[PDB]
């Protein structure tokens, strides 16, 4: 499933509802550690509908238990994200997917 580990705290109180709109600052590894993907490094918030399935489900799930301000190491089985297929290009067949996410606002 999708293990959630606080990095700094977030208000404790304001959570992401579905049909809300997620902003948030990510990066991306397999398990080597190595960073695959940043939204930091484009300087630019992602952005995603909760409950729209636009994200993986380990994303839904995890962002979905963090509240505003949080920052936390989701840890996403593969089950949770690409299965056995991955995502062709860029996250091979049963990875295991490990993002620093930062709950930034909610729209
Ligand atoms: C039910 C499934 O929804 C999805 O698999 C998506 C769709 C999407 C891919 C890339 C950029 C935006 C949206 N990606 C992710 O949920 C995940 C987490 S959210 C951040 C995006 N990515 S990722 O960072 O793991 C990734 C980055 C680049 C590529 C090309 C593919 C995946």
């Amino acid at each position: 499933g999708v293990q959630v580990e606080t990095i700094s705290p977030g208000d404790g109180r304001t959570f992401p509802k579905r049909g809300q709109t997620c902003v948030v600052h990510y990066t991306g590894m397999l398990e080597d550690g190595k960073k695959f993907d940043s939204s930091r490094d484009r300087n630019k918030p992602f952005k995603f509908m909760l409950g729209k399935q636009e994200v993986i489900r380990g994303w839904e799930e995890g962002v979905a238990q963090m509240s505003v301000g949080q920052r936390a190491k989701l840890t996403i089985s593969p089950d949770y994200a690409y299965g056995a297929t991955g995502h062709p290009g860029i996250i091979p067949p049963h990875a295991t997917l490990v993002f620093d996410v930062e709950l930034l606002k909610l729209e």
